[PDB]
């Protein structure tokens, strides 16, 4: 399901789905997962950016930078 | 647990509960499904907590190296 | 549309149109994207540092460290 | 202890008990069992303090080497 | 005025020319710029620290790291 | 062209670590390397002045380090 | 100084008077010994500063690089 060796794989099992990434300092992005590498860059399509658990705008597409992330849940 | 190779204590933890902590004091408690050597890992059944107090569940979860203080399996 | 295992092909697919930039610390910059690299780093031309919706200043040309990007929305 | 090699300390600690201070003013006290270079390491029977008094046992843990301020041995 | 892939080679285009120099904390620089690495460290001549608009420093010659900007305009 | 030199010409004699968050020790330097994690002997960690706590021996992390005065 | 090489800089002012401003916006002032490419230095007669007053005055100081914002001949 998740090679034991291999975390990322939970990014690959979901693309083309709707995901939810937590930021660091209270940010949050919930949209379509299109792509991402291995420092966990990504983007989304569709996205909605969520600041203190409160909606800021919808964004297209979006690129985030694997740096500012704490998690990712499918 | 090798003296030389801390992460195994990681690999003797595949598929039990532990516990996540991360920076910014939040915290984490699931199975561990997953991890790599920059210490990503991927838990089943997670459960965000918050002051001993459980603020979010999720099925899944993929949590990034770099935010973790700690690991107890 | 982008590769899903090249996040930043969508850079790519976005030279010489706006973007929008978001960075540590909250600040704001949206211009037309001319350049970047692998880290991120990046030209932009006509550029618009935000606030609150509002433009605090422009710059012909700037070049913007990808260190301290949050975020980039073409 | 090599002058040339610091990390000889943790080695000279091995299975004894050694307090692990980090970033933040958080604090742990346990037995060492592992390192690596980039400090990572486990510790058996270890407590997590605040002003000296032992908040939370935590049995096994592994820490992150980037969070570490100081090894007390 | 620069390769789509190589945005660092917009500092090529200002050496000796004047520059700004925003860094970390909202504090800004400005100077001529004389020399610069790829992690971006610079070397500023005649260069002044400003704040809200008015100069607050004069420091002459003046070597910045690059990890603490988060712009560079012409 | 090379300052970690004067870190070797105070081995084995007291030094002044200063740490980021302003925390502050004091100890006997008994060893370093060069990304600067360095091991006191007999430490003392100060705010204020007070010495806050004492330590035989303590391993410090370079990238802690905000400054070392010998 | 080389248009390719900014540590130039440093090179020119040893033996000189420089400040240098540290990330948390401390200042200090004193004389330049040496440096690395990594720009840690070493200031003889050094002096901290705060909001333009002094606080501390030290006989010789190991500045770590990672730390600096700028330095000023």
């Amino acid at each position: 399901r998740v090679n034991v060796q291999r975390p990322l794989d939970a990014l690959g099992n979901s693309l083309n789905s709707p995901v939810i990434i937590k930021l660091k300092g209270d940010r949050e992005f919930r949209g379509v997962l299109k792509s991402f590498d291995l420092h966990m860059n990504l983007v989304l399509n569709d996205a909605e950016e969520l600041e203190d658990g409160e909606v800021t705008r919808r964004l297209g597409t979006v690129l985030i930078r694997g740096d500012n992330i704490v998690y990712i849940s499918p």
